[PDB]
């Protein structure tokens, strides 16, 4: 029952989302993980306008 | 050679973030996702204390 449901967020929904975040957390360095995807959308998604 | 870096990112450094996401993505109604990872941990790190 739980698995149907997860059938959207798979890589089309929170992909964008974990695409720069495993990018960033690779390095298993993450002084404070807990707030940093508070800040890791809060500044990615000013990123300009192309 | 991305996939060894992959391997510290696995259930023990994203999934407490991930958990709680698609619990609340699952619904398939995300009016904002580019800021509801913001506002998601942003209040959810707030959590009173046990």
């Amino acid at each position: 029952s739980l698995r149907e449901c997860e059938l959207y967020v798979q890589k089309h929904n929170i992909q964008a989302l974990l695409k720069d975040s495993i990018v960033q957390l690779c390095t298993a360095r993450p002084e404070r993980p807990m707030a940093f995807l508070r800040e890791y959308f809060e500044k990615l998604e000013k990123e300009e306008a192309k």
